[PDB]
C-alpha cells in the first residue's frame, strides 16, 4: 500500500511535548512502507518545488481519529499520534481528498 | 446525522460468531448515537420504501468500538467494522472510499 | 447498474419549457433500468415519508453537465437534460454523495 | 485550478489509436486551461519529486471533448477519457469515484 499527494498538515507535539502554535502548511506527503513522510513547508503544484523530507511518522502503533472541535477550526482534521508521542493534524478541504488519506493511513497502521 | 445506502452483515452476536457474511445493501439512518439499518433495499429490482420501513438491526453507539476492518476480514473494498458494547458486531461497506469515510466520521462522532 | 438515496433537486424545464422559480427540495431518488425517478417534495430519514414518484427521466438520449454559476448559487450542481426537453437541477453539498449520483447518470447516459 | 496523484494512458496519437494501453500513475496539474500529466511518479517505490518534474503529456483544452468513457473501453473503474482538439486521446483513472467526479468538473470547466 503506499499514497502520495499534497495535504495540509502541522505538527502538534514532539515526542510528549506540545508546540506552542499551529504551523499549518501545505506539503507533499507519501505514505510508503507503513511509514507517513511530510515534505518542508511550502497551491502547491510543480514537483520542482516539493523540496525534502520534514518528518516521519511510523504508522506501526499509531493512532488515527477525527480531531475535536477544540483542536481545530478547519475543516477534516485528523489527529495523528504516533508511537513515541508525537502528534500531527492533517486535513484538506476535499471530502474526496481527506477521504482517500483517512482510508490509507487507518489501513496502514493495521 | 446521516442517511445513505450502505452495504452491511451481522458477523457477531453477543460475542458469538456467525459462520457466514449475510450482505445486504439497506437504508441506513444515524440519529442521536443511534445507527439503524433498515431491511434489505431490493425486492429479490429496489424495494418501494414502505417495503423497507421496519429496522432490521439497531445499534445503539455508546460503549461501540469503530474501526476499519483487516483487509483479510472481507473480500470486499473499505470496510468499517463496528461492535457493540453487548458484543454484537457488524460489517459495513461501500465501494466508494468517500462514502465509507464520511460515514466512518459520523459513527465515530456518535460514539463520542 | 443502479442507485439510491436522497438527493436534492428541482425541475426547470418542462419539455422546452421553462418553470418560473426554483423548487429546491430532498426526496428519495433511484435510478434503475436507465431511468432516474425523483419522488413527491418532502433531513428526509424514514422510508415511511419518502412519498410516491414524481418525475421520471429516461436517460437514454439525455445529457448530464454541470451548471453554471448562473444556473444556481448552490454547491455540485448538476443540470439534467432529458431528450425531451425537460431539464432538472440536482446537487448535494457532500462530494462523497454527489460524486457518486455523477458516475450513475453519466454512465448510465451510456 | 487542481492537482494530484492520477492514474492515465494515451489511447490516440493525432486520431491514430495505439495497440495497447499504457497506464502509468503520475503527478498531474490543471491549470489556465491545460491538463499537464508529469512523470511516472514510481522509480519501478515512489519517485523523489525532482525526478517527475519533466511534464510527460500536456493537454491545452480549449476545443477538448470530455466523457466518462464506456464501461468496456478499459477492465478499470472510474474512467473518463479525454481528447484534444489534434485528436489525441487519453484515458484518466482512479479508484476512487469521488477523486475523478472531481477531477472531471475540473477539467470540464477548463474546457468552457
Amino acid at each position: 500500500l503506499d499514497k502520495a499527494g499534497v495535504l495540509h498538515r502541522t505538527k502538534t507535539a514532539d515526542k510528549g511535548k506540545r508546540l506552542r502554535k499551529k504551523h499549518w502548511s501545505a506539503s507533499w506527503t507519501v505514505l510508503e512502507g507503513g511509514v507517513l513522510t511530510f515534505f518542508k513547508d511550502s497551491g502547491l503544484r510543480q514537483p520542482s518545488k516539493f523540496s525534502t523530507p520534514e518528518y516521519t511518522v511510523e504508522l506501526r502503533g499509531a493512532t488515527l481519529s477525527w480531531a475535536p472541535k477544540d483542536k481545530s477550526s478547519r475543516k477534516n482534521v485528523l489527529e495523528l499520534r504516533s508511537r513515541d508521542g508525537s502528534e500531527y493534524l492533517i486535513q484538506h478541504d476535499s471530502e474526496a481528498i481527506i477521504s482517500t488519506w483517512h482510508k490509507a493511513i487507518a489501513q496502514g497502521i493495521q
